[PDB]
């Protein structure tokens, strides 16, 4: 416990040294909430190491600095309406509502993974994460517009339903590439003046499968 804590705290240390953590509200989400929390028993011992980590159903956690880039690009605010698609282990999802002190709404398509992240959820103590289950590629009408949207998935495409449920000068944060698994980061503003993206390089998601995503 303590133990897999303290080797939380050096990873963190080191995000923060390095440059990739950038802000003290994300590292204090990331001190709050360590890795750990959010995987199965036998990979604890590595959720402190940043490299990517299975969860079930297939899919993956990502590593500790993609995550930490993520938030930091979404430059979140308290009270903000955040709307993250791909909930897998929740890890992210709960490092997004310390953060912005409020419900918090993450998607996720596969059953067991939404059951595993609402366990996870609630091991920690965390209560204004509400995760539903769905294809996010369509985004979240009920609760639109969002101030920032967070893809964890990768998809063929910008989703146009995600587009549409942002607020104007609000962001879309994903990965977008011709591969299912190989994918470039976008940073999509919503600005009054048309869609300004910024590409923020290479990167390796699981494919977003939906509608608006991958067949
Ligand atoms: N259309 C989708 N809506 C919500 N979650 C999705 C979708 N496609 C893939 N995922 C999920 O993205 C998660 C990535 O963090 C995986 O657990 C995966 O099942
Ligand atoms: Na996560």
């Amino acid at each position: 416990e303590k133990e897999l804590y303290e080797k939380w705290m050096r990873t963190v240390e080191m995000l923060k040294a390095e440059g990739i953590i950038r802000s003290k509200e994300v590292e204090r989400a990331f001190l709050k909430y360590p890795r750990y929390l959010s995987v199965e028993d036998k990979y604890k011992k590595y959720a402190h190491i940043d490299e990517p980590l299975p969860i079930p159903a297939g899919q993956t956690v990502s590593a500790p600095h993609m995550v930490a880039i993520m938030l930091e690009i979404a430059n979140l605010k308290p009270g903000m309406n955040i709307l993250e698609v791909g909930t897998g282990s929740g890890w992210n999802a709960a490092l997004i509502s310390e953060i912005v002190k409020t419900d918090v709404y993450t998607i996720e398509r596969i059953p067991e993974l939404v059951e595993f992240a609402k366990r996870n959820l609630e091991r920690a103590g965390v209560k204004n994460v509400h995760v539903i289950l769905g294809d996010g590629s369509k985004g979240f009408p009920p609760k639109a517009p969002y101030d920032v949207i967070i893809v964890t998935a990768g998809a063929p495409k910008i989703p146009e339903p995600l587009i549409e449920q942002l607020k104007i000068g609000g962001k879309l944060i994903i990965p977008v590439g011709s591969y299912h698994l190989w994918q470039e980061l976008l940073e999509v503003r919503k600005t009054k003046d048309g869609i300004k993206i910024k590409n923020h390089g290479g990167v390796a998601f699981v494919p977003l499968i939906g509608e608006y995503g991958w067949k």
